[PDB]
């Protein structure tokens, strides 16, 4: 009816699929753009059964993008790091069509306009910054989502719950705080803020007070849940920094990211600004799945591990 029509790029993605599902669950007409040479016919078939409109095509098809933009109201990009600057193709189409009410570029991580990282990672987040600067210069309505850590992704990475090993690797001292959110919730909240006037042209941060923790605390709570103790093996900060300088690319990128999130504590190293919007405070009918609930999920029905593309 009056629900804004949402177009999602990278919808078959690791985080993108939760945005597609959240969109449909909220009653929004949902368009999913996907490459012709897909390996997700089963995933696309699921979206289709849920009401999604599938549009196959390449980002290089400028005319197709423009005609597609004219049919929707909101555009959300969940593309991967290798495709960050390819978002300029999306932006060009948005500018030509001229009817888009809100554009959310592919951020969904650290708040790159207030944090810095080691060269391997810094170079990549500068690409996201370039997208934001272009959006602002063109006066395109937007919302920048700092989702912080994808919870299933990093619980799997840090705890390797599917590994019966007796040791656990700790990065740095393990004392740095970080916030992590369940992917399913990042998906739903992103759709909500994309049409919330309170988020128009603002930075939105997902930092629920129940999802702030340190590596050491996460391990301790996990040990209690499963009744096992691990031998904590620390990897010195100086060691991690050296690796980012010697190891090749993309091998050194994940190392740089681990330093950013778990040693420097970039997701918790700042205080909110006047115009910042913390999403957990927005909807009284909704709440972010907490860390305790997340650990319970890994005990009962753990989601598969994942590895981002670099
Ligand atoms: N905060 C965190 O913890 C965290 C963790 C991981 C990722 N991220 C962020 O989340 C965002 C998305 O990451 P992701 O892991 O979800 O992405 P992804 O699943 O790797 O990729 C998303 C989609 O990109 C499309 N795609 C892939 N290669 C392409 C190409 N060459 N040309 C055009 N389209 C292509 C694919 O869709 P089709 O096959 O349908 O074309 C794919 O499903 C990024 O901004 C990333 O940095 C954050």
């Amino acid at each position: 009816g009056m629900k804004s029509k949402i177009l999602i790029f990278g919808g078959t993605g690791y985080i993108g699929n939760h945005m597609v599902k959240g969109s449909l669950k909220l009653g929004h007409p949902t368009y999913v753009f996907t490459r012709p040479n897909s390996s997700k016919t089963t995933l696309l078939d699921e979206f289709q059964s849920l009401g999604a409109i599938i549009v196959k095509g390449e980002l290089d098809e400028h005319e197709k993008l423009v005609e597609l933009m004219k049919k929707v109201d909101v555009v959300i990009s969940a593309l991967a790091f290798p495709q960050i600057l390819d978002q300029f193709k999306i932006l060009e189409a948005i500018k030509v069509a001229g009817n888009i009410k809100r554009f959310l570029p592919s951020d969904f991580g650290v708040e790159e306009d207030r944090i810095n990282a080691l060269p391997p990672f810094e170079a990549l987040i500068e690409r996201k910054r370039m997208i934001r600067r272009a959006i602002e210069e063109a006066n395109i309505p937007y919302t920048y989502v700092s989702a912080n850590c994808f919870a299933s992704y990093f619980i799997n990475y840090l705890l390797r719950p599917y590994d019966p090993k007796d040791e656990i690797t700790v990065y740095g001292t393990g004392e740095a705080k970080f916030a992590m959110n369940y992917e399913q919730d990042i998906g739903l909240y992103t759709i909500k803020v994309a049409t919330d006037p309170r988020a128009l042209n603002r930075v939105v941060i997902y930092r629920p007070s129940t999802n702030i923790i340190t590596q050491l605390e996460l391990i301790s709570r996990w040990e209690k849940k499963i009744g096992k103790k691990f031998k904590k093996i620390h990897v010195p900060e100086e060691e991690i920094v050296a690796l980012t300088k010697e190891l090749p690319e993309p091998e050194n990128i994940p190392i740089a990211i681990l330093h950013c999130l778990f040693i420097d504590g970039a997701t918790m190293s700042y205080d909110f600004k006047e115009n910042d919007v913390e999403a957990s405070t927005l909807y009284p009918e909704l709440k972010f799945t907490t860390i305790d609930e997340l650990l319970d999920i890994f005990v009962h029905d753990p989601p598969p591990p994942a590895s981002a593309a670099f």
